[PDB]
């Protein structure tokens, strides 16, 4: 099994500025790519869907990962985002106006409440209940997105567990014969200067929580994540 205290990430960030952390959970140890950038708090993108889905889910926002919003029939920049979304569907395919009106219904006390609640980065959502995680005030670092995740994968969390059970299932992004890979992108679709991908993979008796955050997309972010996770044969097939 890899002992992630002996990775090297280097061949992956050549040309960008970049971090990467991985956790191996068994083994308790914690492996670093640029330990500035991991400091950094910045704004978190589509990675919030994780955190809102979860307060969503327990205060009953929604229902559940099936709980179908229309769309309005306004055409917008993605193709994907141009129909009917459920929770689940829209964290896959980052479905920002679905979690949108998720956080308007959650409302500016309570998602405040919750935050504070599991200490998310700077707390700070004043820059508008439905705007706050979209390059806007809310920052958090990958070091905090790491922990974040891995009290979602321990359940050390004050959400019901079947919540974090069904959030989990939904960031599932590849199911493997030996293998399932968790994840959540993130992008500032202005510049595509920001990308995020964090998340965790479970293999036969071993899992690791990562992080990657970049000044590239959310694509660049996953790829550079499976491409590290392939090399260290935790990502077969």
């Amino acid at each position: 099994s890899v002992n992630v205290s002996k990775l090297n990430v280097d061949e992956f960030f050549k040309d960008r500025d970049g971090t990467f952390i991985l956790h191996d959970v068994q083994k308790d140890k914690t492996f670093i790519y640029n330990e500035s950038r991991a400091k950094e708090r910045q704004t978190p993108q589509s990675t919030f869907k994780v955190p809102n889905a979860l307060i969503g889910l327990q205060v009953k926002a929604v229902r559940d990962e099936y709980d179908v919003k229309r769309w309005d029939g306004t055409e917008r920049e993605f193709e994907s985002w141009n129909r009917d979304h459920t929770l689940g569907s829209a964290m896959r395919d980052s479905v920002i106006w679905y979690y949108q009106a998720m956080a308007r219904d959650i409302g500016e006390d309570r998602m405040k409440d919750w935050l504070h609640r599991i200490s998310y980065g700077n707390e700070d959502i004043s820059g508008g209940i439905d705007q706050f995680w979209l390059q806007s005030s809310l920052k958090i670092s990958p070091l905090e997105e790491k922990d974040f995740i891995e009290h979602l994968y321990k359940e050390d969390l004050p959400f019901d567990k079947p919540i974090m059970k069904t959030v989990k299932r939904m960031m599932i992004q590849e199911e493997g014969d030996h293998y399932t890979l968790y994840g959540k992108t993130g992008t500032r679709l202005t510049d595509y200067g920001l990308g995020w991908f964090v998340g965790f993979i479970t293999t036969d008796n071993h899992s690791y929580i990562f992080v990657t955050n970049v000044d590239a997309s959310g694509t660049a972010a996953k790829n550079i994540t499976t491409d590290i996770l392939k090399k260290y044969h935790l990502i077969t097939n």
